[PDB]
C-alpha cells in the first residue's frame, strides 16, 4: 500500500517532472506501485495518483506478474485508429465513462533498469497505456465529460472521501 | 491586481479546460488580466498564472495598448522554421533562457467578443504566443531546461516565495 | 539606498558620462550594487546612469543566474556587423518596449570587473543588450528612436506612474 | 547666461525642436545675442541652460553670415583636420580636436526650413563643435582622462571665485 489519491485533488491534476535518473529509488516506487496496483485491482498505475509527480507508469494487463511494462518518461510517437471502452480509474472510485481512444499506439520510454525501449500496442494495453499518460499530464477520464457530469462525478466523491 | 503565481506551484502545470462560453465574467477576467500584465510590465500572461485555469491569454508587445490580443482556446493552425531568445517569464521571475521555437505561427482563437478569428505571427510575437500556450498545457519555459538548471531555479525561487 | 531605479523622464537619463579613470574599490562597489539593482527589478542589463552614477559602466547577465556576468567599463565598439531588432524594453522606461535598429553582430572591447582589458564577440540578445548599454553611457533611450509623437505619449504615461509609486 | 564647465546640462543629449516657433526664434536670438557679447563663433543652446536642439554660428564676426541649424544631422563628411579649439563654456582653455575636414549638414533654418550644406575649414568644424554639444559631448572628452579633471577642477575652483 501507498494510499491512493481520490479526486478530487490538486496533485490528480498536475502536469508531472520527468524522472530525471531511474534508480534505486525509483526502483523502489515502481516496485510499491506495483503492490499497490495489484493490492487494489487497477491494470495500470500512474505515480501522480500515489502522490509522487513524476512520468512513471506501471502496467499489467492480464494482472499476474506476466506482462509488466513500466513506462518512465514515457512518449506516444505514433498513433492511429479510433476505439473507445467503457473506463474506470481507482482516482475515481465507482464510475465510468466511454473514452475517446487510438486504437495502436507506438510508446517510447525508459524500463525500470533505465534502458529506452520503444513499445507498439493496441486493444486494452494501447488503452490502458493512454488512461495512464494522461494522468501524467493531469487529465483524468471525467476531462472527457460535460463539465456538468464532471461536476457531478465531483460531489459524490467529495461525500466519499468525508465518509471514508 | 490579480496575483501573479511564482514557480513551483501546482496551477502552474495544470492543462487549463477551454471556455465555454464568452460571457461578460470572461470579459471581467480578460481586463483583470491586461491590468496584472500591465502592473506586472509583462508582454503576455496566460490565465494560469493568475489561478485562473481555462484558455485564455493575453498579449502587448509595445506595451501602449494600442495592438491588444485576446486569444481565447487558442490552437496553433500550423508552425514553421526555428529561433529561440533568452525567454522570461512574470511566474519565473529573474530567470531566463532560451527555448527552441517556430520562427513563424498561425493561431487560431476567440476574441473578446467570442469572434473567431486567425493570426499569422513572427518574431516576437510568435514566440510568446507558444510560451503563453505552453501555459495552458501546463508546461514552463524550465521544462525544456536541463533537470539540473530546471532544479537551481526551482530552488532559488522556494527561497524567494518564503521572503515574500 | 533600495536597489531603485531612475525612471524616464529624469535629466541624468540623458545625460553623456565619463569614462572611469581607475577600476578601483569604490567602483567595484558601484558594479555590485549594480547587479543586484538589475536582479532585484528583473533586468538583463543595466548601466550606471540608471542609479544615478555618470560613469561608463555597465553590468550584464542574460540569463539572471549569475554564471556569466558580463562587466563592461569604458566599453568601445571595435566592429559590428548585419542589423536586426527586438522589441526592446528598458528598467527605466517600465511598461514599454520598441524595436529599435540595432547590428547584430558585435565585438567589444573594455575593462572588467578587476581594471583589465578584454575583447568580447556577442550577436543575438548580448548584442542588443550591449549596444542598448552603451546607449544609455551617450544619454541615448530607446523612446529618442521613436516619434515625438510616440515618445511624448510614454513621458506622459511615465510622469503619472512615477508619481503613484 | 552661459553655462560654465562642470555641469550636468553640457552633458545632456539635447531634444530635437518639435515647431520651430517664437520661442525658439527668442531662442535664436538671444543665442547670436550671447554668442557675441561673450566673442564666441559658435553656440549651442545647452551652453544656455537650454535642452534642445539649437545651434548659432558665425565665424565671421560680422553678422554677415550666420548660420542657424536646428535638428542638424550630418550626411556626409571627409578628410581630417584640426584646431585649438575653445568654448564658451569652457574659459581659459584649448585643445586640437581631430575633426572631419568637410562635412554636409542637413538642419532646420531659424524659421523651421529644411536645407542642406556643404561645409569646410572653420565652418565645418564648428559645426562639429557645435553638435557635438547637442549630443553631450565637449571639447575636453576627446582629452587624456586626468588632463579633462585638472581642467574640471580648475574651472570648479574658478566658477566659485565669482
Ligand atoms: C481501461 C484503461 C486502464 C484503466 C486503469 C485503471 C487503473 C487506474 O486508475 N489507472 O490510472 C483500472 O485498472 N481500472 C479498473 C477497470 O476499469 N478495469 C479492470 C479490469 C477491466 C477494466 C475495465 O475498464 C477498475 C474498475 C478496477
Ligand atoms: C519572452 C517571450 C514572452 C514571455 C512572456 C513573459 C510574460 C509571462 O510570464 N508569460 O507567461 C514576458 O513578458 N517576458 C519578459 C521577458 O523576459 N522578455 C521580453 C523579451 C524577451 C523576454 C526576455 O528576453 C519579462 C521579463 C517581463
Ligand atoms: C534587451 C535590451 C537590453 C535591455 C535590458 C533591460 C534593462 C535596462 O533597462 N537596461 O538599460 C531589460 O532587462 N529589459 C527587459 C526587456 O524588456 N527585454 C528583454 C529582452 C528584450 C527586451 C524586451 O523584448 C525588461 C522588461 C525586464
Ligand atoms: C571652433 C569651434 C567652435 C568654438 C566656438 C566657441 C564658442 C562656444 O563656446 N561653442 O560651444 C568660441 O567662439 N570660443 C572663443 C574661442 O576661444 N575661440 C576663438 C574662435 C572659436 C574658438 C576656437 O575654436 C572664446 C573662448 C574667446
Ligand atoms: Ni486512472
Ligand atoms: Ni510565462
Ligand atoms: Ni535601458
Ligand atoms: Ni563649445
Amino acid at each position: 500500500a501507498l494510499n491512493v489519491l481520490i479526486y478530487p485533488d490538486d496533485h490528480l491534476k498536475v502536469v508531472c517532472e520527468p524522472v530525471t535518473e531511474v534508480n534505486d529509488a525509483i526502483r523502489k516506487i515502481v516496485d510499491d506501485m506495483f503492490d499497490t496496483m495489484y493490492q487494489e485491482k487497477g491494470i495500470g498505475l500512474a505515480a501522480p495518483q500515489v502522490d509522487i509527480l513524476q512520468r512513471i507508469i506501471t502496467i499489467d494487463v492480464e494482472g499476474d506478474k506476466q506482462n509488466q511494462f513500466v513506462l518512465i518518461n514515457p512518449e506516444i510517437l505514433a498513433s492511429e485508429g479510433e476505439t473507445g471502452i467503457e473506463e474506470g480509474c481507482l482516482s475515481i472510485p465507482g464510475f465510468r465513462a466511454l473514452v475517446p481512444r487510438k486504437e495502436k499506439v507506438t510508446v517510447r520510454a525508459l524500463d525500470r533498469d533505465g534502458k529506452e525501449f520503444t513499445l507498439d500496442a493496441d486493444g486494452l494495453l494501447a488503452i490502458c497505456i493512454q488512461h495512464e499518460i494522461d494522468h501524467l499530464n493531469g487529465i483524468l477520464f471525467v476531462d472527457y465529460l460535460s463539465p456538468l457530469k464532471r461536476q457531478r462525478i465531483k460531489e459524490k466523491l467529495i461525500k466519499y472521501k468525508k465518509q471514508i
